[PDB]
């Protein structure tokens, strides 16, 4: 369990009782105890109420909000208010605030901006952390550290310059290595000192935020801001342990945030908690696609749903209110796809500054007699009710997908080959494949033990890291599958292209050479046509962005193209190679196309859906010991049925039995039981 | 009248001799004369050819000038020739420059761009003024002072700083205050020296210019500034009626432009002008909305409208020709909605920089046989023929429309609920519909006595200000209607949420609880449906933008939503309160739904329209002792034909006499005398 | 010939060996023999790599290389590596660092961005060239200097803008003169000394790259930019020349790149060369226009053809593959209009940074047996094939259409009066209507001789500079056509306005006075109605942008406008003058009336289509001796057939003798030698 002496999926969230006083948290705990509330996350942003100058820290006001919970036995997630650094500090010690992306010097004002490399900052929040866990580490409710808040973007400042210098100082040892590397030669870049080397942002190698002359520069610089992050965190970390080194440390992660490379963030973790925030047109099995990357993080390890609205958002274009259910629905699917915790931000809404309209249990009315107040009593009588059941579950899933920070950074750094090309969207392709099926898939890291799946698919793999190419060959070698897909094993770890042919490392185990790649005007299209009927593919489907041009060396041609100048080439192919088989895929096909490559694969390796249902309605599967749990939802606005199969299972949300054809209602939840 | 001794609608605008010589100028005396041109704007951009060091002033260039001028027996709008800097002012003093948005600090060039909190700007600029007050304190030709020139625009440099922090002394008085009021609980905020604060621009609070973390920071900083840039108004001002007590004194202000608070403004000014530059997409309503605010400016009192362009724009993307007869119809317009006066800029055409090809009435050609010349004279003789006939004529609206700057900056940089929610917009819609029908209406203040009126309509009435909801609990109790809607009430002066319920100091007379707003997507609608047929209501209406889900609590419903999850629930309410009556409108309606409705409102109080006409056809009121002034302006590029009334009347344009049926030419104008 | 030691149309282009090493040389030389490549562009960017600091040369790589390709007899475009400074230099030197046009000084990073009034790259710079030259001067393979590279971009740095001030001193020699040629008596900007004057750009004058207040100072600044800059380049040139006075100096310029004046850089080059880079929606007859405009640089003296890519672009949004034959196709398209070589960007792929995704003729794979490798092959064989034949040979167009850099600063800079207008677009409006009915026609100067001529065109010649008008009206006079435009006429060098009427200078040889000019919006139009029916002009046809409003003086009217309150007056107009004719098009008319205009203008003259071919199907004559070789060439993705006449003569690509009907591959390309 995330925590032994807390034994349920923990029911709370983000709680800030000194933005109020004594009277209203006396309605909060009335409240929190309608709401099956057990967990407050508290201290996320006090760092000023606690240090008002360099020597001075009140407790005093903590320790009262911290006793009061504990009469009420609400567990706590005890923040170190670091998330935001105090007015006098950014006054006094100008070195905590960032210089940005345009070269500009910040003032104060907002949070998560701090600059990771400030001499000042760390002093300090280290000393922080340090008073907390001490005052605090005897202490029976604190069930979890929650170190700082929302890690992220990048600073550009002299003191990060310095000491990106020193990082390269460390990665490549000298400046010949360093030169090769980011093939300086290029441009007269020949650098004879390190102190030449500066920050790439709009002052020197970059523009529009993601556009670069130097890839080399830019992707180093963006490992050097995540590294620099993390050390902050450890640095908070270690310190914690020292006086509580029985107490979990977490800090909250933004999915697939762009800016910070997780997979090296979650080593360092305990266990990984996380923010999901929805666009409104994000689609469901994106989200899930997330809770599926943050289970991946640890390989498999549950993780805590930290945030999520129970209403409405604050920073969309278009705030809409979340319909009836939907609050339930949204929760239920952290938990299919990980989450031991469902954890809110917030619990009573703010006065306030920029998150006053930013949704919360108990809302700007003051009371319970309202619909979302309903909603979320509703889910704490659930939570309460099944108490231990699913926590430790785990994913059994023999399919995997690939995804890594560094690939998606040289991408999204790259020019071009075109900029239709978006690393997550062609991932997504493939994972919603397999979410319409039901296929039970684990998002994984590059560097993921291969051995427990079956199949591993790895789209845009431009990117190929020392031990990759060897580690799929001897997973292919073995029986696995392999799929990739047009621009892959372009280059290595430094953004340098493998010469020799593309898919480079790759070549031999895919058997193809591709000898150049074609990108689409928007809106134009290629097809792609089947050489003869194979399990679900037949005739013509359609594919477009890019199209790489291929020869088939070794592999099958089992489709090509059906226009333009490389018409009756191949664009998708089979290799046998040792017991297993690798597929290419050339181009980027439509949705149907994909849903019969999936099936075909699945089948190839006798894997089989969870469950057939309409479409709308996800299903995921967690199992404990030789027990399974297949989520069943509904995101369908209708009441749907399905055949939910004979063995003998009971909806652990009913309590009814469950066998063959089943009903679940619209926006509806549930969890089916069985061996 | 504005000034005794000028005894017309003032005629003529922007004149700038000194861009030209002595023999220009006698071409230009010959053809004002042709055009019935009697004022003319002096000295608006003149400083440095005044001032060329700290201690040298010429103002000979100018006494030629009025000399000139006054032969001619034109009369004389003396700007102070404040409203841009001289360079060598910019290039000793750089205190004068403006640091903007971006934090950067600008250099010389442009226009109204003084820090106005620069020791030298005001040091020079009350000197300036000063003098010439005093040079010109016995010269009869002065009818007007034209202080400096479009003040506008937020500078955020050290001076502003300091003097931001001693202004936020002046109004909390203590740092417990100023943090209660800001909400600096909220991201670790908490202020312990008032030096910690900060100007929130892009270095600190503030993105993409509307944008804020702290919105309590960010509308205080736009008060501070308005003030500041007023202060310096206030301060020429004082100097200029030292010498010349009996001179008005006014200074041009933008309409509806955002950054200044114009009702406190206009406080200040003995006499409101305007400049009126309309968008190729601006609707004539609006333009009419805009005049009326200019006229509620000084509640009522008629203003000046001091700039327009006889011809084409500069700086709208496409600077479409003015068709003819549009400037006439376009200036009658004004005068309609109390301008006592048509300037425009300009009198005769840059040579130029960036104003060359904006119009004016003489042109590049140098003569009068010209479409633009012509259609000025023609407008100068009928001004010449109207005499003092309608001067000082007023409006006896009684149906007001609130609308408040204080609000605007509130809701524009709120986050969210949706950024498809234009406070103007939503003004101009129930504007609009009152336009449409002739209802004699006035733009007020929320400040503004409401006992004159019978219908008082207060779109989005955001933030709810002290002395507000009594003022109003008691218009409505005493048989007044009010009208409000969707995310009202919710605020207080420092944007911090009301507690208890929205529409918080408006529930009681309301007699509603707005429980939850939720944002459409943009396309998508919800239905407005009728219970019963009710006056011109009737059946369904489509609404969208934000739909308010209420609860009926003292008031009735009058409609209720026809889909979504909040289908049946409350759209529009009535709220009978002592003698009178208000309406709730939770969502925001179609052109026809506002039409019924402003219609039934009219009628409940037994007001009706001035006039009824084609579409197109405008018709506004001034009334001058018992005497009533009809303006009917056609907008329709053909001919209209309208009854008038059986009442005796004449046309003062053609001397005419109007009863019954009555056509109106394209673009034309008729103005009927009646009792 | 471009060289005499090098008699035939050069083959290869940029080559970069020290990216590599000596093995991958001996590689580089084998392909390079298959491909027929003698050509090679080598050193331009490797200023770090010889200067490690300000007092160490290292060129011993050089050497090597330099020799290397001698021995293959291969021969040398030398650049002299100042396109990039080295990063220590600045790092050392920063004066060498621009301020860009948002204020910000810039940090080491891309290249193509040495302040050219920095007294550092200044010095190191030119002692680089020279020595280079003193190295190689007595070089056999040396058959062109190739200084920096793609010079462009403008600095705002303090000694540009100390130097703008001197350069104004020379340009007007007093304030009084300044204060004139700006119209600083506008909005306060008399300057009175000449430290008060600033750059123009975000600080100050102007925003959003072509918006300013002042466009006196913003097309100063422009002309100052371009000149410093050219300063750069003859520098170089002439420590070039003091080393090695007869060969042959250039630089690579960028065609219709609005940022530099050409035709004053060409003044001071040997020879034109240039970079061809389409985007993707280029029409295939601008990028012809552009290869023109090269030549016109000139007077029609022939250019090199510098850098294209032979496969894929890296900067476009989408980058395409350039489809079988058509890199070919492209290549002698640029011959037809002029191109004495045809060179790369690059010959062999970096690996590399930001251009490792851009084409190559050596690609990753590093071998011979690829598409686009084939296709160079097959290019370098026949342009070895054809010797010296067409070196040299000219255009003897009797048509000419006029462009220039300063119009266009100064449109560009204008507000407005339409954002509509876009001068490139009007200019290649008229370009097109001759390259589709294959009219002979030069890009020239407005400063070009016009005897040769009979039909010139100069689209919106906004701005009219000294001699220009007289120069005109000789040329008319004397039996030439001319035609300009709406909005021409209007300014002089200092972009003044000439009062008394547009097209002011223009005036009298146009025989019409255009009174006020209308701005459509988008989407809106206007209809050009003939009064007889004339030549190919038939009827009605519409026109847009903006409609100028004129009066025919001593003119004819042919045509008038249909639509709007200008209906009947002249759209199209024709005045006989001496022994020629001028036609006036007050407004943009489609492509129909274009075709009808230039056909029946070119009839009226005498000068007649080269050959009449189907849409698609280009032609182009270039005259050597008695000789006129036909470029045709085949645009369209299909087999074409044409009359290519009866006369006997050969297809110089196949050896065969063509007469009558001839069929023309797709993509193909025939060059027909003729009497
Ligand atoms: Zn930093
Ligand atoms: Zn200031
Ligand atoms: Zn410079």
């Amino acid at each position: 369990m995330i925590n032994e002496k807390f034994p349920k999926i923990w029911y709370g969230g983000d709680y800030n009782p000194e933005q109020w006083d004594k009277a209203t948290m006396e309605e909060d705990m009335r409240m929190f105890n309608l709401a099956g509330i057990d967990v407050a996350t508290v201290n996320v942003f006090s760092w000023a109420k606690i240090q008002r100058d360099e020597v001075s820290y009140d407790f005093t006001w903590l320790d009262d909000i911290i006793e009061r919970l504990t009469k009420e036995n609400i567990y706590l997630c005890l923040a170190t208010s670091t998330g935001a650094h105090p007015a006098w500090m950014a006054k006094k010690y100008p070195d905590v605030l960032r210089v940005d992306y345009e070269g500009r010097k910040r003032k104060f004002g907002g949070r998560h901006n701090s600059c990771p490399n400030s001499p000042t900052y760390r002093k300090y929040a280290k000393i922080l952390a340090g008073k907390l866990a001490e005052r605090y580490k005897d202490h029976p409710q604190i069930v979890m550290w929650h170190v700082s808040n929302e890690y992220g973007g990048y600073c550009y400042c002299d003191n990060c310059e310095k000491q990106f210098r020193v990082w390269l100082k460390e990665r490549y040892g000298t400046l010949e290595a360093l030169n090769k590397a980011w093939n300086t030669s290029f441009w007269s870049h020949t650098f004879y000192d390190w102190d030449e080397i500066v920050a790439p942002n709009a002052l020197s190698e970059e523009w529009s935020g993601n556009r670069t002359n130097f890839q080399g520069i830019s992707l180093d610089y963006r490992r050097f801001q995540s590294d620099s992050l993390l050390e902050c965190f450890k640095m908070e970390r270690d310190e914690l342990k020292r006086w509580t080194p029985d107490i979990p440390v977490t800090t909250n992660l933004m999915g697939f945030y762009p800016e910070l490379d997780y997979f090296k963030w979650a080593k360092e973790m305990d266990v990984v908690s996380w923010d999901n925030y929805p666009s409104m047109d994000t689609p469901f099995s994106f989200t899930a696609m997330a809770h599926n990357l943050m289970r991946g993080l640890k390989s498999g390890q549950p993780f805590m749903l930290m945030e999520q609205t129970p209403g409405v958002q604050n920073w969309q274009p278009y705030n809409s209110a979340k319909r009836p259910g939907v609050m339930r629905l949204w929760s239920y699917q952290a938990v299919a796809h990980g989450a031991d915790t469902v954890m809110f931000f917030q619990l009573r809404r703010s006065v306030g500054a920029c998150e006053k309209y930013h949704g919360a249990v108990i809302e700007h009315v003051g009371h319970e007699h309202t619909r979302v107040f309903r909603e979320c009593a509703e889910l704490g009588k659930e939570l309460q009710q099944l108490g231990d059941t699913i926590l430790d579950a785990r994913s059994e899933a023999k399919v995997a997908v690939m995804y890594d920070w560094e690939n998606r950074w040289a991408l999204e750094l790259s020019s071009g080959p075109s900029i239709a090309l978006n690393y997550v969207n062609e991932v997504h392709k493939y994972y919603d494949a397999l979410y319409k099926q039901n296929i039970q898939t684990d998002m994984i890291s590059v560097e993921e033990d291969l051995s427990k799946y079956k199949v591993v698919i790895a789209p845009v793999m431009y990117m190929v890291k020392p031990g990759f190419a060897e580690r799929v060959e001897r997973f292919v070698a073995q029986g696995g599958t392999f799929v990739t897909t047009f621009f892959s094993g372009i280059v290595n770890e430094n953004d340098l292209v493998t010469l020799g042919g593309y898919p480079g490392e790759l070549r031999n185990v895919m058997g193809i050479w591709a000898e150049e790649i074609d990108a689409l005007l928007p809106g134009h299209q290629n097809e792609i046509v089947l050489r003869q009927d194979w399990g679900g593919l037949r005739g013509s489907y359609s594919c477009g962005i890019l199209c790489d041009v291929i020869h088939a060396e070794t592999a099958e041609v089992l489709a090509e193209y059906g226009a333009d100048y490389y018409k009756g080439t191949p664009v998708l192919t089979r290799n046998k190679f040792g017991n297993g088989q690798s597929y290419y895929v050339a181009s980027s096909p439509d949705a149907d196309f994909l849903q019969g490559l999936i099936a075909n694969l699945c089948e190839e390796q006798g894997v089989k859906p969870l469950l057939n249902t309409p479409d709308g309605v996800e299903v995921a599967e967690r199992v404990k010991n030789g027990t399974s749990y297949l989520f069943v939802m509904n995101h369908n606005a209708e009441e749907m049925t399905f055949d939910a199969g004979a063995s003998r299972q009971r909806d652990l949300l009913t309590g009814k039995t469950i066998s063959g054809q089943a009903t679940i209602p619209a926006r509806g939840v549930m969890i089916l039981e069985r061996a």
